[PDB]
């Protein structure tokens, strides 16, 4: 799953890889859950996909907080733009 | 791109799709850049990959903030875990 | 995301399609989370990966129960083997 | 098919990997068989695809029972929802 | 799933397509099961994978027989080489 | 290529793997040639694609015969259904 | 299978597409076969893979001649280098 | 890459692998270039893609000549069909 | 990430690999951003996608300059065609 | 080949898509060709792979120049860093 050999990567780089790829899979799942919620024709199934959808968002937030704590630039940029107002392209 | 036909998906659901898949590509690039930074043997190349790495994080934070503003659950869970202390699971 | 056109697939068949692909993605996440839990070197991250792992199983269990209720054969074969004793094969 | 090197994965973990991916491929086959049963224009082929479809369901139930016996959380969450008559999201 | 538009493909050609991809998925499962039977360290699981392996072969034989009946050259070449003594390259 | 390391797979299992993936590629080629035969608008090309199509069937039959000779269950199931009459789900 | 809509692709361009991708599948099969011929441990299987290998070469040659006849530049460049002597890097 | 381990493949065979995949990638590019030439709406871009298209054909011819020189059955079949008149299937 | 073993690739060859694949993902990202800018229905998101798009171009320009400095042929061909007028295909 | 429907994509955007994917496939080929030159054991084949490699760079330069002419900020950023001296991050 890593493009470079494990012998040359820093231990922190591999851990962030494990954390980043997790966020990717969680973000991807939220998108697919949400699409199937709109297209679903069974309300009982829609409730399940909607419930798991929101649980993926929670998992994404957790891993993102971990990235924020173990990466200086994630902390800088996340603090710059998240929980703000006005244009997002200037903060 | 979307698993379900666009004619049955909401307009805001497709916008979030565009935002989510973007963050995925942003996170993926951060992971790959960081790995190549560790394995690179050319100092001038390492500087470029490290610079673009941090700009990918910035782009991810921007697109992530947009999701927070256009989805209540994203706002709920991101507020719960981001910028906190103590165990990330105990919250 | 379907091999046959939706203009010819029954309504129930597409709903099961949405549920099955969800179980696959949830089962897939359980496998990958567990692998990272063993390989992770950061306890803080391992705690997150282990928590999200177990909630994905819950999502799989929920979506799988729906399949049991909307397909006579899923109900027959699941009831045959789930929560049995002795060899899984013959019994 | 694993993502982390086997040298760091516990033996008990690799076996669960073998079972999970099997369930995925079996669940996937059910989805594709069922679609091709609806779209097929030859009754003889329809009989075969429908027969093998149900045989994949049987295989999934078997492998899924093995997971129930060799993973605590699978048994906990499967017990909560499988073979229940009330609403799923409230169990 | 198909490469050419469905409007120019004969209805029979599409039925054979549905049969062929099924055989491919069946053959694929037989190989993967067998590889996992050798590597599995849990007998309970090895027994399950071995059972489903042989059940996939049966599904492959059925779907292949349908191809033999709906294609002149499948019947010609299969009857030439299946169930023969001596070198296969000579019959 | 394979899924488990070749140092735990028995010699015979890997040989069958080589045969199975070969058969899959022949079946894959037959399905694609036939589709291009129906959609092609150039007679000289259709003749070539149709000729190579039938040569793939012959290659598949040869490899299948080898599987029959080197696997007891392939021989059992192929003998049951190949070259039969009546509903295929009855033999 | 095509990248641009068929509405704008000339009839002849789509036919060459069918011919080119066929050669690719032919070339791929030759390579796959040759590799398995070296690694196979069963002479009977090796004989089959070697036989089908050379027939894949023939199919590639046939489809390639068709390309030469239906494209002036294929004819120009193929004639320059095929059946020549001396260092190939020399028009 | 390769399907069998490099340590069991003959140097002879790996070189042809490198040559075959190159022809594959060049053939693929010729098809993609030709499609974009038909769909392009900018004459300047169409001229460039058409120019590179013909240069990919030349690269394929060179690599093919190398295959013809380092494989007897390539030399036999390429001579049978290339630069011939009359039906291709009867040559 | 590479096709040939790393122990046979020259050092400068692996660095250029890291640089080339980086440009690929950036070029890919520029295209995807632009497509979403056209399809987006939310002006706030469109501003973000447009902002990151142009910053991806800057990252590509940086990496390309590095390739120009670490490869004599990139420098030769880039100097021939970049920042020119008249028919590109001429020079 | 596109992710969004062609009816919402502007004409000029689809053309840049066609040009970008070409540069992508050409850059990929340069990398793959180069790896096979280092690992090849046949001098004749190496000469061919090395020859096509450098012409693939030429194809990339041509297509890349077209992007520079049909996209303002490609021209701006390429003008900033290409044919420069000293650190690139500056
Ligand atoms: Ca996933
Ligand atoms: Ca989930
Ligand atoms: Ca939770
Ligand atoms: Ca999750
Ligand atoms: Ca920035
Ligand atoms: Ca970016
Ligand atoms: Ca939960
Ligand atoms: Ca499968
Ligand atoms: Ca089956
Ligand atoms: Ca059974
Ligand atoms: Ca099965
Ligand atoms: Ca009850
Ligand atoms: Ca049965
Ligand atoms: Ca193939
Ligand atoms: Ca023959
Ligand atoms: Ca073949
Ligand atoms: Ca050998
Ligand atoms: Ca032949
Ligand atoms: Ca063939
Ligand atoms: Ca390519
Ligand atoms: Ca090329
Ligand atoms: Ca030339
Ligand atoms: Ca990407
Ligand atoms: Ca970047
Ligand atoms: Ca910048
Ligand atoms: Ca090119
Ligand atoms: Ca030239």
């Amino acid at each position: 799953s890593t493009h470079e050999p494990l012998e040359v990567l820093k231990e922190e780089t591999v851990n962030r890889h494990r954390a980043i790829v997790s966020v990717m899979e969680e973000l991807e799942a939220v998108d697919w859950y949400d699409q199937r919620v709109d297209a679903s024709t069974d309300p009982e199934l829609t409730a399940i996909l909607a419930h798991n959808r929101d649980e993926e968002k929670e998992a994404a937030a957790m891993t993102l907080e971990w990235l924020r704590r173990n990466d200086a630039k994630w902390a800088e940029h996340l603090r710059t733009y998240l929980f703000t107002e006005g244009p997002i392209t200037a903060a």
